[PDB]
């Protein structure tokens, strides 16, 4: 691999100050969001190229979800408040898009509930400071970035992944070169 | 419901002659209308709603996706031609929104093979007047109603569902509101 500006990757024209090391935007409606997280794995395989000491941020955004849109970035606030985004994530995916089980409010509040989150913690967090002023980050993040689409990444509020200029003959091929992108970049 | 001009649906200015009971207009590339199908099943349930004998016709348009675009809406040319709709639409949309995978009229071929589509059955179908009339009209339908953006209904030509007015808190709830729509314009 070389890197090139335009390639792998492209620049903003306003860098993001004090934005997270490496921030991920999805959405639980999102077809190549399920792709990249549920199949790809690309956080997960991202994560694991990372140098020590690099956090991974994740933040879900709502482009065609209405007000339940709205609820799963709630829901997604809670998860990142009670440090549970590894256990909800695939049942969430899975239910809104999938068995189709996730229609409302309610049902995200179920799999929380199936997961082991007790519903009057799920309560408690969805009513917090803590839930609100994380939805209004994940909001905010997104206008940073001036995000135009998901999946995508970002990383030092600097550079905008660009996985159009990849190999995609491979699945496989495709997450490392996407992961090892990340990893050049946060060596910048 | 409180029906209003507007809110659940709007009047086209210049109502279409002739024009389809109910005509759909959609996209491969459209992600609400991949939402429409996969998630929401709105011809599906607008069709239970509707009586025994209303038309309901599924048009795909050009003004997403390229050169790939109207390859795809030659493609839904085919699939009406041979009757094939319901066997290609999850992998079409799959192949073009979820994996990516479909890049070039090669790989929407591919698509149908694999669906069962005879692959000499195909080309020939492919390349047919019959395919070249459907694509014309098509092209005709969305141009008589000035069509701007997909996913849109229209109902006897007069009426464009407008699901932006719709309450979308609950999948389902926006669903039956949807089709109750349509079923209350049919009637008009
Ligand atoms: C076509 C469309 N469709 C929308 C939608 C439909 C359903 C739902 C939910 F299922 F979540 F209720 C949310 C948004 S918004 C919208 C638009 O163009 O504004």
């Amino acid at each position: 691999a070389q890197y090139e500006d335009g390639k792998q990757y492209t620049t903003l024209e306003k860098p993001v100050a004090g934005a997270p090391q490496v921030l991920e935007f999805f959405s639980f409606f999102c077809p190549h969001c399920y792709q990249f997280e549920e199949v790809l794995h690309i956080s997960d395989n991202v994560k694991k190229k990372l140098p020590e000491g690099v956090k991974m941020t994740k933040y879900h955004v709502n482009f065609m979800g209405g007000d339940l849109g709205k609820d799963l970035t709630q829901a997604w606030a809670v998860a990142m408040a009670l440090g549970v985004e590894d256990k909800v994530t695939v049942p969430l995916f899975e239910g809104v898009q999938k068995t189709q089980t996730i229609r409302s409010a309610s049902d995200i509040r179920d799999v929380f509930i199936n997961a082991g989150i007790k519903g009057e913690e799920y309560d408690a967090a969805w009513n917090s400071f803590v839930v609100k002023s994380l939805v209004a980050q994940q909001e905010k993040a997104a206008a940073d970035v001036q995000l135009r689409g998901v999946p995508a990444m970002f990383v030092n509020g600097k550079y905008q992944l660009n996985p159009q200029g990849m190999d995609t003959s491979n699945m496989d091929v495709f997450v490392q070169q996407y992961a090892d992108t990340v990893k050049y970049l946060s060596e910048k």
